[PDB]
């Protein structure tokens, strides 16, 4: 699986984001769920240079779009 460049993509890594890789242990899927905006914060500071953001509102409205028309919904 592993076959790309040095760093993972963005989708993937929102995704990891969840906490899928974690103990946790009861089903925390099933209705419609929501994450925090603390996460689009430290992504977009992992990844703020990129797409030539302005300072944080664009690359805000970007992990946004990720976190939102993928699943879960994000609360900004």
């Amino acid at each position: 699986m592993t076959f790309i460049t040095k760093t993972p993509p963005a989708a993937v890594l929102l995704k990891k984001a969840a906490g899928i890789e974690s103990g946790s242990g009861e089903p925390n899927r099933n209705k419609v769920a929501t994450i925090k905006r603390d996460k689009v914060r430290e992504i977009a500071e992992l990844k703020m240079p990129d797409l030539n953001a302005a300072s944080i509102e664009a690359a805000m409205r970007m992990i946004e779009g990720t976190a939102r028309s993928m699943g879960i919904v994000v609360e900004d």
